[PDB]
């Protein structure tokens, strides 16, 4: 549950490791393993936890 986090993130142009910093900035602590389950597998709340990280980190 580490690489499927950047196998999600990808898509967009984080490389997991700036979605990395902006989920503190989000105040979320997440994607740690075994929300990568849901980063792939559950795209519907996977797209709740990017929105959330999109606001707080790059649109911010």
């Amino acid at each position: 549950w580490i690489a499927r986090i950047n196998a999600a993130v990808r898509a967009y142009g984080l490389n997991y490791s700036t979605f990395i910093n902006g989920l503190k900035k989000a105040g979320i602590e997440l994607d740690r393993k075994i929300l990568a389950d849901m980063a792939v597998r559950d795209p519907q709340a996977f797209e709740q936890v990017v929105n959330k990280v999109k606001e707080a980190l790059q649109v911010q």
